[PDB]
């Protein structure tokens, strides 16, 4: 069996958000999975990166800065038991699924703090092995979204503008710049506003497509191959990548839309 | 004799936020403008929703949804006085200044969780006034956000991709959604990376820029005017708006693309 990990940003039982992570479980577990959670409420998950991170002595107390001695603390085995005990979570996962409520166009503060925590230098990434060469390369990740407003808000004519814009920082920023192939995600939209059997269809939906979501083809991203990855040409895509893509109607992905068209649901649906 | 609120999110007085928070309080009070922070860190403030942010019995214990619960607070005087006071703050405030490290391509999860237990309904927003018609247009706010990356990581050729994509949706989806105008972000690229010199210059160009930050022109949003706002229409663009649309070149913003080309810079530089 493979190994599932399933990150719940959410404090009440009764939510549909704690249901959806109910199916999750039940529905992986019945098809061989070991599944672990992450219930950042129940846990009472200290959201707040700080020098705290670090247990014993700093290189530079005097002038603090997390990026340096968080990567130091977590080579030297320094960093705090909460953090090393989420980080053991996530190696052991081959699966990753972020159960939360769409909160202000993005992840609710306590997952925003679990990310920051948990996703130290060298462990999730490095300048040097990032985006599709990244750690996390042979794991899947997807997010499973609840929101208020309805799918229309968020349609390209919606009041909200694309979701497809909203989810990029997220699944590209977060997810993939670790290496994670990420699935598409999950969109429960308005479920204070669904009927009761649609609910529950949704819930039977949910746990049927984790029945085979290990052979689901992963979204889009731009390869790292198209870019020069090194400060001195600036991270940017090659010459010879640009020049074959003046011809192209269509950009490659949300962020990279190089100035035209962002092709049809690039973060919510695979090619 | 105009009000500033600077809210700061960073843990280190050591750090360059923090000369940044410095540097925009001496300007605005030398400008005559009354000067309020909020220093999240050092207030040690709470980014977490909860029960507990009534103070009192709630509407629907059994089935506990913070929205609906929050809201119904506000209307009762209810609300955690640590909320309260930070209500105050933007009240009074007639220009918000957010200053903050770029955090996993989005805000530190303190200032998340600000705008979580801070943006409540009615006091924020409503379905009736969101947008250009919220209760915060008459007010405006700014980003200065700092990040580790350099300026080309987030052109529209950089691996990270168009920095305008990660800027919406805090400055559509948070700031402008509740009427706040957004005037153009201070972007301070890769400021690790900068010698003492030119970060001298950063903090004078800041300073320079605050001294006549009220008459710039803010950046452009689509006008709610362009869309049915009521959940019949499904919060749609107007039929008429659509069909005009459809002989523009350009898409309206970044989350308003329309499947088009994005205008450049829409949540970077004004019109
Ligand atoms: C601070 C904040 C910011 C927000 N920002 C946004 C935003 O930017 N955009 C946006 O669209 N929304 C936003 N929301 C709204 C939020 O996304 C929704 O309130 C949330 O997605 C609702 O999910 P829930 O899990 O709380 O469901 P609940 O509202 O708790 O439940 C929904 C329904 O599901 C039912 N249910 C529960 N369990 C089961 C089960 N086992 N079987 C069948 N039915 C069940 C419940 O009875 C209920 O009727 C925000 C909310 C907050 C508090
Ligand atoms: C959890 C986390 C996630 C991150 N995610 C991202 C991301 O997605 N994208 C990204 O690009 N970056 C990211 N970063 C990097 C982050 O954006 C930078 O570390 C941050 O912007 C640096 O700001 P600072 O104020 O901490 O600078 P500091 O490192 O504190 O200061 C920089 C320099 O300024 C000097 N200085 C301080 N005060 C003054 C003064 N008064 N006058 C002159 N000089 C002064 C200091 O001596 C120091 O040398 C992340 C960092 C963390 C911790």
């Amino acid at each position: 069996g493979r190994r599932a990990l399933i990150v719940l940003a959410h404090s009440e039982r009764t939510s549909f958000n704690y249901a959806m992570k109910e199916a999750a479980a039940a529905a992986l577990k019945k098809k061989g999975w070991e599944v672990v959670e992450s219930d950042l409420y129940a846990m009472n998950f200290n959201p707040i990166i700080s020098r705290k991170d670090i247990t014993g002595k700093l290189k530079d107390p005097a002038n603090f800065q997390y990026p340096a001695e968080s990567v130091l603390a977590y080579k030297e085995g320094h960093l705090s038991p909460d953090i090393v005990a989420e980080q053991k979570k996530l190696e052991a996962a081959d699966l990753v699924i972020f159960q939360f409520p769409l909160q202000w166009f993005g992840v609710p503060a306590i997952l925003k703090g679990w990310f920051e925590r948990v996703f130290i230098g060298e462990f999730a990434y490095t300048y040097a092995a990032m985006y599709d060469k990244g750690p996390f390369w042979s794991k899947k990740a997807v997010l499973s979204i609840t929101t208020g407003g309805s799918g229309s808000m968020y349609s390209l004519q919606g009041i909200h503008g694309d979701m497809n814009v909203i989810l990029w920082p997220i699944q590209s920023g977060i997810l993939h710049f670790c290496g994670f192939q990420v699935l598409e995600p999950q969109l429960t939209y308005s479920i204070g506003h669904t009927p009761a059997d649609a609910r529950i269809q949704i819930l039977e939906g949910w746990k049927k497509r984790l029945e085979n979501i290990w052979d689901e083809t992963p979204l889009y991203f731009a390869p790292s191959s198209l870019f020069d990855l090194n400060f001195q040409a600036g991270f940017l895509m090659k010459k010879e990548v640009q020049d074959e893509e003046k011809n192209k109607k269509f950009g490659l992905s949300v962020g990279h839309h190089l100035g035209k068209s962002i092709p049809t649901d690039n973060q919510i649906k695979a090619r």
